[PDB]
């Protein structure tokens, strides 16, 4: 069963790799995402605020 173990052992690592990946790729994602909100939200406030100074 040695050939069956190893390529089990490479196929978990093969699993974990991907989810590993797919974690990376999201979280790049998200933090673009809202890093878009962020700055409309802050964009949004300083444009009230300067309309409030007036
Ligand atoms: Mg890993």
């Amino acid at each position: 069963t040695l050939n069956e173990d190893i390529f089990l052992k490479h196929l978990r690592e093969r699993i974990l790799v991907l989810f590993e990946g797919l974690n990376s790729i999201k979280k790049d994602d998200l933090e673009n995402r809202l890093n878009l909100t962020i700055n409309f939200l802050e964009f949004l406030l300083a444009n009230i605020e300067d309309k409030l100074k007036k």
